């Protein structure tokens, strides 16, 4: 995928309002997170976090399953991931 569709993702994700037809559950939502660090941040940074820490646990170990990508590894997946979860669910958003 081209980089300004990978951009206009993130701009779709960011856009969504809260009462509307496309609504992220909490692992696409994790997944979403995973791919967008692994493509602006690179690898994941700290330790395994405390399990009672649910959230940080959560969000690390998802991270920590895209080591070893490169950020436009991770773009295409950002980019695939939502025009999969869009089809599903109705309305299939496309990038160009
Ligand atoms: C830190 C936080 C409070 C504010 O995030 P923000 O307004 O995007 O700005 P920040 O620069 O602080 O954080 C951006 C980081 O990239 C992520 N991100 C930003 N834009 C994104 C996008 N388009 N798609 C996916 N992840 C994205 C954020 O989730 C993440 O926070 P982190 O650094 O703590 O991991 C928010 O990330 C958070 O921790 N809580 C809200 C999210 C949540 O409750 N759960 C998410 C996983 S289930």
């Amino acid at each position: 995928m081209s980089a300004a569709d990978f951009e206009a993702a993130v701009a779709y994700v960011r856009s969504l309002p809260k009462d509307g037809p496309v609504q992220l559950d909490n692992a696409a939502k994790l997944q979403f997170y995973s791919l967008y660090k692994q493509a602006t941040e690179g690898d994941v940074t700290g330790s395994q976090p405390w399990a009672v820490q649910v959230e940080a646990r959560a969000k690390w170990d998802a991270w920590n399953s895209c080591k070893g990508m490169k950020s436009e590894d991770a773009k295409a997946a950002y980019v695939q991931r939502l025009i999969e979860v869009t089809s599903q669910k109705g309305h299939p958003w496309n990038p160009a």
